[PDB]
């Protein structure tokens, strides 16, 4: 008498979900006289017990455990069972999915009174299953434990509500699986409501023409940081060749031109400008060459 290998594989009609690093185990119990003989394979490629690879044979059940587990170990797992009767074959479909990573290019912007709106990108890898949606946390400077804004964030950006002036914030991003959320990306710099007004950046291209023996024309352009405050105006200075004393030409004027007169001919004089606003007067701009107060000739 004698009879044929059997497998019970009805725990696994579904599949076999593992969230790594948890072990991968698969338990079948298996049946026949003689007691057959497990043979395990990956793939088209035959496991044997090491590191961890490992198996286990009772008379009721074989048993194969894959500890710690990694997204590699993703596939079809085959065990043939085998006696003098006949031998068998059957298959697990292993799904090894993890948490997602982090999310990129986090950006923030657009700070009012009392929201800060915050853009970000998809992440590398979503850890082998759909994302569920992103995590929004904040937590000012001073305070120590992140507060979640909202969570299963269907887009790609957020506007973060009911911040407080005079205060800093911290905020990050993550992104959701069923395993749950990921690692967090994180601003660049902290957010202030507050920032102080300062003062502007100085002029950036300054130039002339239209020169003669007691005046030349000067133009600039104005700078990209207004320190917060509008540009209220200008202030052209003088340097002659003779002297280190930088001297003010005519009165403050709005527009990005002047026209310097009151140059002594036969001088050479260098140009500087400034830019106001409330909180004072910039740094002067790169000062120009020194120009001859000349008329044209030839």
């Amino acid at each position: 008498g004698a009879m044929e290998p059997t497998m019970d594989l009805s725990a696994f009609k579904d599949g076999l979900e593992v969230i790594v690093p948890n072990p991968i185990t698969t338990l079948v119990p298996s049946t026949g006289y003689p007691r057959p003989t497990a043979t395990w394979c990956f793939g088209d490629k035959v496991l044997e017990t090491g590191d961890r690879v490992k198996m286990k044979t009772l008379s009721a059940y074989a048993e194969l455990v894959i500890s710690p587990s990694e997204r590699s170990d993703k596939g079809i797992y085959t065990l043939k069972l085998e006696n003098r009767v006949k031998t068998i074959s059957g298959e697990i479909d292993v799904n090894v999915i993890a948490r997602p990573s982090a999310p990129k290019e986090l950006k923030f912007g657009d700070i009012t009174k009392d929201s800060v709106h915050l853009t970000w990108e998809p992440p590398d890898d979503d850890g082998g299953s759909p994302l569920t949606g992103y995590v929004v946390e904040k937590r000012e400077v001073s305070r120590k434990t992140w507060t979640k804004v909202m969570d299963f964030v269907t887009d790609l950006e957020f506007t973060v509500p009911d911040l407080v002036q005079g205060k800093e914030y911290l905020f990050r991003v993550c992104a959701r699986n069923k395993c749950g959320p990921g690692e967090p990306a994180y601003v660049d710099e902290p957010v202030n409501m507050s920032t102080p007004a300062t003062v502007p950046d100085p002029p950036e291209n300054v130039k002339w023409r239209d020169r003669t023996a007691n005046s030349i024309f000067l133009t600039w352009d104005p700078p990209k940081n207004d320190g917060g405050s509008r540009i209220k105006g200008y202030i052209v200075e003088r340097c002659p060749r003779g002297s280190d004393k930088w001297v003010a030409c005519g009165e403050p004027v709005a527009e990005t031109k002047m026209e310097v007169t009151g140059l002594e001919e036969g001088k050479w004089y260098a140009y500087r400008v400034k830019a106001l606003n409330r909180q004072g007067a910039s740094k002067p701009s790169r000062p120009t060459e020194e120009i001859q107060a000349v008329d044209t000739q030839e």
